[PDB]
């Protein structure tokens, strides 16, 4: 574990992370995708061998010895608010299981279902609170990656609020 497990937030490409493993905002079919998923495909393409997994699950594939945890959040275009909320919570619970299983001291994680799977809504708070619910019982250092300047400030505030 980390000596003093922490949450941090950085505004940059998750493909440049300084953590011991990465969470991909994957599609269910293991396709290259767009946004975070495309960046992960360019950096760790070997990790897309047999990475297809259902919505609400996570599947880890090694790139060398570097673990890529493919986490499939729901696309809110297809799910009801109720069913999507349940699947988004479930995906993060499966990320916490994998992070624990791998024995890593640190993990880089994006906010699932906040980009092209958001169904055109702002889901920062919804997605971050499900991240915290899953990861709070883990002892890895968690580093959340985002690209928007206003989101960085809001994620940083939410972390500092609970310290
Ligand atoms: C946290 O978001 C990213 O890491 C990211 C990377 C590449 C993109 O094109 C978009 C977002
Ligand atoms: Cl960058
Ligand atoms: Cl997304
Ligand atoms: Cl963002």
């Amino acid at each position: 574990g980390a000596m003093a497990p922490s949450y941090r937030v950085k505004r940059m490409d998750i493909a440049k992370n300084d953590e011991e493993c990465v969470v991909n905002a994957a599609n269910p079919r293991g396709l290259p995708g767009d946004g975070v998923c495309k960046a992960v495909y360019k950096k760790w393409p070997e990790s897309f061998k047999n990475s297809a997994t259902p919505v609400g699950t996570a599947k880890t594939v090694m790139c060398g010895t570097y673990p890529v945890i493919h986490a499939v959040g729901p696309n809110f275009s297809n799910y009801t608010e109720s069913e999507g909320d349940r699947e988004l919570a479930a995906a993060y619970r499966e990320v916490a299981k994998e992070v624990t299983r791998l024995g890593v001291n640190s993990v880089a994680i994006p906010l699932l279902s906040t980009g092209v799977y958001s169904g055109g809504k702002d889901r920062l708070t919804q997605s971050l609170n499900h991240l915290f619910t899953a990861m709070d019982s883990t002892d890895a250092d968690v580093v959340i990656y985002c690209r928007d300047k206003e989101w960085e400030k809001k994620i940083s505030e939410a972390i500092q609020m609970r310290t």
